[PDB]
């Protein structure tokens, strides 16, 4: 008797290659034989194996956010599905494509207590954009073209704006083996069974006319830009500041504090100096124009809120409506470069004054060259660690950065330069879980070398991540950022509350991570100062190897030492102002 | 100007309190604020702080399954509330009760793209069977009787039968700080706002009397008795398979074949022996009696699933349907000792024929007697380890069994006897994950030393449930099976086809488990002998104190080895016949 | 002191006409109070007051189904809400935008068992892009922001594309009454709070290749298109035609068989003379291009469907995946107009033949010549209806399509005209509910004359829609085509099993509807031939005046009569092309 598995997942799994899927990250069961075999044996789709599902969606996760082209994730049946949650969640605010497949048992064995099964119906909910459960198998024609479509469809889902997380839910009946010696991903057609265009949104130039007018009525205006992934967008928004000659407030994942392109119209020291009341008052735009999500940037968000009179136009070319301020004016449903193209080419001749752009850029290298003077040789502040990393991240390489204090301050303390780097980050949800998972996949799928600058506690979250690099031979530098317990809850008003506030928020784990460092075979530096981390930090693509070096510092007085050196710094800006 | 917060959360926490809430599993973060700080400065509510929520939830599983009653868990908004999904899961599946709190922003702040907000409503589903998103802090009398009253009902609800996890998503305001020394905890009523008073279900004579004639007209019926945690339902069904003279297959879960009850009737043997077909027509029973959910056994499963004439009769108080054959042929929602004593009353005085239950005592002690028999010596065979283990474990002590081979392995050689003792599992969906918090969970649950029996699969899958012995001082021995891959899957027909299998189903992770220990600060042993493992072994519950006991075993040959062992004390079961 | 409804469900409301609300559809009720008042106070939404909830929904549905934009759609809390569910589930895939508002009880009365509570919370699953559970009520000018934004985004969302229901759940404490001298209406800014931009979908030249290609290439080739609203989309789809020298096999609800635009391309007989084997082997295409959902064809379904090696390029600018065949070879979510300036600019000047599409023209000609031969004089047959209803629609005005046979018989008997009209039916989810209730709202939509073709079950069904015409002063001329049961189910070849068919499809009902028009104070007429017909048929919008014209057919000889009449016509058709 023909299994009727092997012609059915084998049409599914041959139809997703033919999608352009060229990764599967799997992981083990009995129920998901077939789904995981024949990914393995079919020639286009690499299998990356992860025993923890946990780490296994941040991985599928980092690998779709490299390439920004979906991959496959595949579990068993039961809580083996329950821990891509996390993952999924992440994928959905972040808008990475991903096709999660979750084995199932077949009808007459679900919802009777049989063993390791689970409700898998709508898993996901609404994270997912695209739920079914595919037929049980069949062997005839016409639902091998249903198989196929399925297929094509999910992976059309996931890469369709909003991008996001799709998922099948495939029951299975046993025998579950597929037959490998029976043509399991013949096909009928000769190439795709359904190819899908997906396409670019737009806004004409006659609905973009009251935007249009307000900038070109604007001298002050200024765009903030939040994450981008898009060459074109990035020049386009360049392009479109110097055409308006506004400031670009530009968050670390809008990358466009490093590159070889024009930066003159980059603002990279803003979460700094807008603390200050007097600064927010000179610099006040009329006008703002927001392009990616929310900045990392608190102090941007409170400034857009607390002053709803600023007029904000905000671009999304996916349609969403990511605005915490309930303020903004304008919802724009336009792919980026399109909005900046149809502005451009709307403007006068004339190239407007620098004077506004000019206050910004005083404002920001007054800023700079004041911190300069400040010391940055202790490594137990966790300040001067960024001051000095932003220089020594190599051309081409990427930087993930953790969640909770490290991309705050890396945002506090990056400047813009001219050395090519990508720098990535969790920032849908802004989960301190896995994060050594997400930097791994980024690894896979950019082929380039990778540092991850991590918290104590995000990386103990996800020690279980570092299992790729010897199982999978994926090379990553980690910097371990240790002040042993949250940090961040230190900026809490809270923290002088301190009868509950160490049981409840410093939470301490004292552990040492040269254990863990040895539990999954990487190198292991402390180095005490600079001149050693230099000596130390090498990341490097070419063959595996993980490599821990981990800075100690002291969370109980980062805060004041913190808030002294921006404070000194905004100070002498408003002293230079008066000269 | 006083914050609402204070006075709401505070009726809120302290109304769990009230309902006899004393344990709080807590995650840290910002908005989950009060909800934490209130819990830490209740009297009654000890509170538990783990960093991984996935963890902390199995950590709460384990609680609640020691107790049979809710715990708190908590978390702020964000991926955290998703990392406590598997936990749920297997609670709403074993029916352990989790009360469940998830921080959440205000509506002002919600679906607008806000720093680590996402959607919290219905988070887990139906997995969960209460869930509410509870009102924007408030502190006008009418409210904190809302507030109060919501407590109640979600502790009540975990606790109604199918007890399982509920879930209450907490929006909360800036100003998160609740007001310490403003009586937070401040009431009206003297006790309980409202006591909550669930009961037992009962189905009377009359109903029952297809049931009862069908038992007493019956000469051959067998008992299945998979986890059981009452005392009463324990005795009871033993009671009633003496007057009916029934055996009782008793799974490892129904803790039937570790107590000082008496075991004459209780079989031990049968997931083994079940497995020959002539064994199985001499013992093929006419009706089937079974409490619990299904027993561990696979062949027990495929025995009642392939022969549909044979009579099921299930019970099940909580009115679920546990029964993958889709061929029992009553489903009773009866509490499980009114039903015994039920079919008892009904019995005639004519003592019963014990031939039939004896030729179920034959087979079993003719299994066991062999195998006797046959060399345990050997470390690296895998079964060894539970034929010698099931003899060490402390009296009044809990062994908690992991999935994939050590439940099976447990199911196989644990010989019913009079020490007392408890074995725990994750049932509800056979997960490999968070098993070690799991465990965690029961040792603070119980106060009591706690085995772990653990693949390394799984031992890996929750290395991070090993912080709560530093940072909580619960004590924990792990006895560590490493035969490095997902030893299981060797029994599997298409365990044959080699181009995949040890890539996609074996796994290896080659770690090496020692660094482990010590990044946990436990002490570690490796044993060559059963002798030095009697050594090392030395659970305890009296101070703090991490141990982990690795037995290196070798899948590759292990089960050939396993079934000759096996089909060797069959063939001479069927020879004493 | 101050209620805090006045003003947040009055910026609520406000906002919502500021979006371009014209119209709420209330329904009756005390916790929808300040809802129903405002939308009553407020100058520029007009209040239309449904007394059945269904009703309500189907009258919202065909109100907005005219106008291409949102109305509001409001109800007090309980199962009134549950009563929208037939038009939601309609809206959804109809893609009709509606805004659905329902009031509920606060958090203190939910899930307690309160009078009159239910569960409101996303009530209506995923028939719904948007659901949210409103703040209670507050009066802080960041929850007046809150809440307008919320509007304008609930409106945003029905016409973002996929256009849609949405449903905002709305908890309101009492005192419910609104202080109507307190301008609950007022602003904080002048016009729109945030205005939304929703863009068009474009697929450029590059990614079009292939298509472009095969379809220069592809001498046979077919479009079929489906209903279409945009008046650009018509105009392209005709101009690609004639480029390319493909029929249009153009449905009913395109309306390219009553306009004046050119229709030397349309087919309209297809549904019939496709039937047949051989013609179908004579006009086999290459290539399909589909525009709007399928068609109501059954004969094309099975045709793409049984052929699939003819290669269909679906077009579907919502990005939405309606296909049932599982065998279309391209979707690309592009506009309509766009696409077909793409393929109609990559085309070379040359002549196309036209051979290929006068294969076409031929038959059709010849099958509607010959049917013009067979007499319709029967006003028994149902056919005939449809044969001689074409001529007399009045131009300017809408025909409203009843489900069932009376779509089929359009598609069947509707010839192309240079006469102006358009038809609507409710083919989301071909329900037989609130086909009246539609009806009334696509004349109150229209400001023109509307005449609803309807079968009797379904005339049944939504009697309560009749109310409309008193209570609301809307004029409709209903043709009820009384076969007493449904006649449709006599195609079935289970109409031969005669114990059990007329108890479970024929389900006659003896009713006599001339009690119905008298109950809503209509006019009736029981016409005997055409001659009478034509006399009571005036069709007519400047007065109030429900016109009921019944028809009385013989749905046992129906099948039999109509086969014939086909079968003939396909015939004489194969006859003439041996000529
Ligand atoms: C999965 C998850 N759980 C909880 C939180 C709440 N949270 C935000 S920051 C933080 C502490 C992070 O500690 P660490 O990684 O050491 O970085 P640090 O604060 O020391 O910079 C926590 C628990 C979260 N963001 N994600
Ligand atoms: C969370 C989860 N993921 C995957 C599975 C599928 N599964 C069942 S057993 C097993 C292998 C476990 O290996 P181990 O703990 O070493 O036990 P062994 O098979 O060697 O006895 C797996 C992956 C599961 N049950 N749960
Ligand atoms: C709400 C609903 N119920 C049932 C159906 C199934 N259905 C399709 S046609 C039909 C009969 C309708 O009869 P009628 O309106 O008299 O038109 P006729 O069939 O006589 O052409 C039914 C019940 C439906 N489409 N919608
Ligand atoms: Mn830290
Ligand atoms: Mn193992
Ligand atoms: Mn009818
Ligand atoms: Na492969
Ligand atoms: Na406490
Ligand atoms: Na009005």
């Amino acid at each position: 008797t023909v299994n009727p598995i092997t012609h059915y997942i084998g049409s599914f799994i041959d139809e997703f290659a033919l999608s352009g899927i060229t990764d599967a990250v799997v992981c083990p069961g009995s129920r998901s034989t077939p789904l995981a075999v024949l990914c393995a044996a079919h020639p286009d789709i690499s299998v990356h194996v992860q025993i923890d599902e946990r780490s296994a969606g941040f991985f599928a996760l980092g690998l779709a956010k490299a390439k920004q082209r979906p991959v496959l994730l595949i579990c068993t049946s039961g809580t083996a599905a329950a821990n891509f949650y996390p993952a999924v969640v992440e994928a959905h605010y972040s808008r990475v494509p991903i096709i999660v497949l979750t084995a199932d048992r077949p009808h007459e064995l679900r919802e009777v207590g049989a063993p390791q099964a689970i409700n898998q119906h709508f898993l996901f909910g609404n994270f997912v954009k695209f739920f079914t459960d595919s037929a049980l198998p069949e062997e005839s024609p016409q639902m091998l073209r249903y198989i196929r479509t399925l297929a094509s469809r999910a992976a059309g889902e996931a890469q369709k704006r909003p991008m996001g997380p799709v998922h099948v839910n495939v029951p299975l009946r046993e025998p579950l083996m597929p037959d490998l010696s029976d043509e399991p991903f013949g096909r009928m057609r000769t190439g795709r069974h359904v190819s899908v265009k997906t396409g670019t949104q737009s806004v004409d130039r006659e609905s973009l006319s009251d935007v249009a007018e307000m900038l070109a009525e604007a001298e002050k205006g200024m765009i903030v830009c939040g994450e981008l992934h898009s060459d074109a967008d990035k020049e386009n928004i360049i392009a479109l500041s110097k055409a308006l000659q506004y400031p670009i407030l530009a968050d670390p994942l809008s990358n466009l504090r490093n590159g070889v392109h024009d930066k003159s119209t980059v603002i990279d020291a803003y979460d700094s100096f807008l603390k200050d009341d007097e600064l927010k008052r000179k610099l006040r735009p009329d006008v703002v124009i927001r392009f990616g999500p929310m900045p990392v940037s608190k102090p941007v968000f409170l400034w857009l809120k607390d002053d709803p009179t600023i007029q904000q136009i905000v671009i999304d070319e996916d349609g969403g409506w990511r605005d915490p301020t309930q303020a903004s004016a304008h919802m724009i449903h336009c792919n980026a470069s399109v909005f900046a193209e149809e502005i451009m080419a709307g403007l006068t001749a004339a190239t407007r004054s620098s004077e506004w752009l000019e206050k910004w850029q005083f404002v920001n290298g007054r800023f700079r060259e004041h911190l300069q003077t400040i010391s940055s040789e202790d490594v137990s502040f966790e300040g001067n660690l960024y001051r000095i990393l932003q220089h020594l991240v190599p051309e081409n390489s990427s930087l993930f950065v953790g969640n909770s204090m490290p991309i705050r301050d890396v945002d506090t303390f990056f400047e813009k330069q001219d050395r090519p780097f990508r720098i990535y980050s969790n920032r849908g949800a802004n989960g301190i879980d896995g994060v050594v998972s997400s930097a791994m996949g980024v690894c896979e799928g950019t082929k380039a070398p990778v540092t991850l600058v991590i918290g104590d506690l995000s990386f103990y979250h996800d020690l279980n991540g570092l299992l790729a690099a010897k199982k999978l031979g994926i090379p990553l530098t980690v910097i371990l950022v240790n002040n042993d317990g949250g940090g961040i809850f230190s900026f809490l008003p809270q923290a002088s509350e301190k009868t509950h506030f160490e049981d409840l928020f410093g939470t301490p784990t004292g552990l040492d991570f040269k254990h863990a460092a040895a539990l999954y075979g990487g190198t292991y530096s402390c180095p005490a100062s600079w001149d050693e981390f230099k000596t130390a930090y090498a990341p490097q693509a070419d063959k595996p190897g993980l490599h821990l070096i981990e800075i100690k510092t002291d969370r109980q007085s980062r805060v004041q030492l913190h808030r002294d050196m921006l404070n000194e710094a905004v100070r002498e800006v408003k002293k230079q102002w008066e000269l």
